[PDB]
């Protein structure tokens, strides 16, 4: 059950920097553990969530 880093054609599985590993072991089809950056949600780590108090735009985070 290693975490074996997916093809090239999976690497895309697990977007925004997403690192794609499959749990090789001869059971399971091909299941994904994905490394996603922080701040990120969703089965592919497509949906961005608050890595700041993203809220308080008015507050000195974004500059």
């Amino acid at each position: 059950s290693h975490l074996v880093k997916c093809a090239e054609k999976e690497k895309t599985f697990c977007v925004n920097g997403g690192e794609c590993f499959m749990v090789k072991d001869l059971s399971n089809p091909s299941r994904y553990l994905c490394k996603c950056q922080p701040g990120f949600t969703g089965a592919r780590c497509t949906e961005n969530v608050p890595m700041k108090v993203q809220n308080q735009e008015k507050a000195e985070e974004l500059y």
